[PDB]
């Protein structure tokens, strides 16, 4: 017949630094590092959120409450899977680029080519209605 789709896909990804890996991360947010970026991050199966800080940055400190609650939040969706990764403490990946913190991204599904970066408010809220339409997945009611 006439269909197929060659697509694209090698891990397209490099980085000098990474943190160690936590012996577990039993939390509202996974912790994500340089060194298993690939393992959780990237994944066409289930679409998943990246969200770059820094210790000692303040106003991304301030934050980290802000955000993990978003992480216990979603965790009524088996698809949506909420995590953090220090950029300063390890190397970011590609086409991630992390100039100014605090960063936060989105890794979507099937779309690793092109990723998404979340421009918005920084609030709980805000970050879920922002999934509610970005995720292509999506919550069951919704």
């Amino acid at each position: 017949g006439s269909s197929g789709s060659s697509g694209f896909d090698g891990n397209l990804k490099r980085y000098l630094k990474s943190e160690p890996i936590p012996e577990s991360n039993d939390g509202p947010v996974k912790v994500v590092v340089a060194e298993n970026f690939d393992e959780i991050v990237n994944n066409e199966n289930k679409d998943v959120l990246i969200e770059f800080y820094a210790p000692w940055c303040g106003h991304c400190k301030n934050l980290e409450p802000k955000y993990k609650e978003l992480g216990e939040k979603l965790s009524k969706d088996p698809n949506i899977v909420i995590a953090k990764m220090d950029a300063t403490a390890n190397d970011v990946p590609s086409p991630y680029e992390v100039r100014g913190f605090p960063t936060i991204y989105f890794s979507p599904a099937n779309k690793k080519l092109n990723p998404k970066k979340y421009e918005g408010g920084r609030e709980l809220s805000d970050f879920i209605s922002y999934l509610q339409r970005e995720a292509t997945s999506g919550p069951s009611s919704g």
